[PDB]
């Protein structure tokens, strides 16, 4: 769930994921995707290409579980659609860990009307 | 769809709904629902009670069409869920607006662990 993919995006980028992540670019946060402004945006246009490939489970309330070991995220699921669920969280944090050297906050807030179309998955 | 609640939000408050209500207490923005904070956490307690009494409808996808008449919002639905769900949007909008005098930035990214078991819807 959310709950999961904020925690994941916290311990990979250090960022509070509401504030950083919550509403940037085109892909991260609420509704669908866009083109993207930049790396960190791509990550989520990704994440939620990712997460259109996901069945049997709803990747913002189900919960599921995971450890943190050796400093990684390692998905803990079973259940094919729960941890490819995770698997989706776990790369979107990753790649917003990656991309964070060129993260802007004038992307933040970004409105969607001033997003053109994303090409489809 | 979150879209037209999203332009409802910001028509009404004048404010970038992502920035002002994304994450706002503990339940603007969030998921789930929690005791509000204040008037404008419980403007949105109230409004995902609306979406729960729903039936027929998605609240987050279904796009429905509304128009600006006045300076108010006017739903243009036949379909109850549509009208509702419309509706739903509207009232959480203006209650959003009418409680600005007591937002406070502090509920911004509130910690859901502060937050306390809702009342039932």
């Amino acid at each position: 769930s959310l709950f999961e993919l904020g925690k994941m995006i916290l311990q990979e980028t250090g960022k509070n994921p509401a504030k950083s992540y919550g509403a940037y670019g085109c892909n991260c946060g609420v509704l669908g995707r866009g083109k993207p402004k930049d790396a960190t945006d791509r990550c989520c246009y990704v994440h939620k290409c990712c997460y259109k490939k996901l069945t049997g489970c709803d990747p913002k309330k189900d919960r599921y579980s995971y450890s943190w070991k050796d400093k990684t995220i390692v998905c803990g699921e079973n259940n094919p659609c729960l941890k490819e669920l995770c698997e989706c969280d776990k790369a979107v944090a990753i790649c917003l860990r990656e991309n964070l050297g060129t993260y802007n906050k004038k992307y933040r807030y970004h409105l969607k009307p001033f997003c053109k179309k994303a090409d489809p998955c």
